[PDB]
């Protein structure tokens, strides 16, 4: 719906996407949730730098995004 | 009407936009959607500086949102 | 009415105004629209050419504007 | 009343102000209104940063504001 | 009470008070008014690291606020 | 739910949880209590920046926070 | 309660707590009072910085609160 950006996020559960986030961090992970704060909850998440580390379940608090990409 | 300056992005719908966001990013995009946070969803988004990235959909959160070319 | 600062963008409306950013940019244009956040949509606007038809500025970066 | 400090602003509608803003700003002019978010509309407006350009009305964001001097 | 923090503003009402802002300035003057938003209005206030600036009436805008010594 | 991402904060109680700060920092505790802002109490907690005290019970203000490692 | 985490300071009203500031202050001093933003009174509070200044009552803005330590 035209009023409803958030409902993009929906669409993409159980899917990778791209959190980019206001300092510069990429975070990659399976979408699990998400709230209208735009917090999400990503499972096996992956910062682009550093790379290696791995996070089984990461909460990201929605005011730290600058985009998502689906 | 003069109380809603962001029904400009309701006529702007399944257009192109630009929107500035405070760190200096130029994003184009057609906008889908749009909510009183100025939250917005871009789709085949596309940020100046990096030219052959591109973003299917791109869910901008309002906050860092400086201005709205329509 | 003293308590209501923002008619003061209501009696401006459909004039030339200038809205200077926290940035140190000032915003020209034409008033069309604001609401209680201090957004505004602006027509025909400079950025001291680069103009642009229609710009809604988010509230949240104002500095004040010039009526 | 000891829980309204903003009736001071009341007590000075329509006489001279400073209003310091976070940037290092100071802007002086009469107080014509203002609200509870502090947003001011100030006439004649003046800011040190060049003092021969009196804007004939000046509204100032309230979440800008450092303190009023009154 | 307990969990009522800013009822020791009100034990202080017309007595002197140093208002610590985030950006290292110290207010001080003599207390009027606060709200919940820690918004407070001080008497002859001045600032520390400017001895001859006395100010008649200062409204502090309480998001600039660190702490208030009592 | 897949819209309730901090639900995943909940099946953590009384586990241990890494909190990433804005600042950098990283603080480790058992998580005892948590809120919709993101607030958490965090029992035997350890900052990474200090990696051998172990405060009984730290209470971390959650618009500090940039993710949770669950 | 789990979903109250402030409630750990409540068990922590009349003892010595440390806050730990955004800007790396610690203030530790007796809590007398807390609310639900992390507003705090602290009574004969001291600065680890500054050791020799007392502060009979000091009022702490929540929003400057990186951690409390009970
Ligand atoms: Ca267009
Ligand atoms: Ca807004
Ligand atoms: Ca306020
Ligand atoms: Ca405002
Ligand atoms: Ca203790």
């Amino acid at each position: 719906d035209t009023q409803r950006p958030l409902d993009a996020l929906g669409k993409s559960i159980n899917t990778n996407v791209t959190v980019y986030l206001k300092d510069g961090k990429l975070v990659k992970g399976r979408l699990k949730a998400y709230d209208l704060h735009m917090n999400v909850a990503l499972e096996n998440a992956k910062i682009e730098s550093d790379e290696e580390k791995e996070f089984p379940m990461l909460v990201v608090r929605g005011d730290n995004v600058l985009y998502v990409s689906l």
